[PDB]
């Protein structure tokens, strides 16, 4: 679909500007995260470094919701979702190719989307930090 780029990207020209900024919701997160999913497939589509910005971006032309939501705990290899809805969990599955050897592009341990609507109830972030919503 539109992850499927073949060569020459072709996003039409739908013009979808600033749209009224909603309220994001949790429950918008989710509802999201099953939209994108059905829009294709975002799921284990290996995240490069700059698909990341087409994503918040994407999202600007189009509901308009400013990217006040998408976060993830610091520190790099696994990365989970800080904020709740989101089932949307960034994992390495490549081989630690730590070869240094090749002085060509780096060739880093890329990360991929795993899609798991299960966060829906579930609560894994939570265990891991959540010393940074302060809640109650």
């Amino acid at each position: 679909a539109w992850l499927e780029a073949q060569e020459e990207e072709e996003v039409g020209f739908p013009v979808t500007p600033q749209v009224p900024l909603r309220p994001m919701t949790y429950k918008a997160a989710v509802d999201l995260s099953h939209f994108l999913k059905e829009k294709g497939g975002l799921e284990g589509l290996i995240h490069s470094q700059r698909r990341q910005d087409i994503l918040d971006l994407w999202i600007y032309h189009t509901q308009g919701y400013f990217p006040d939501w998408q976060n993830y705990t610091p520190g790099p290899g696994i990365r989970y979702p800080l904020t709740f809805g989101w089932c949307y969990k960034l994992v390495p599955v490549e081989p630690e190719k730590l070869e240094e050897a090749n002085k060509d592009d780096p060739e880093r341990e890329v990360l991929e989307w795993r899609f798991d609507s299960r966060l829906a109830f579930h609560h894994m972030a939570r265990e891991l930090h959540p010393e940074y919503f302060k809640n109650a």
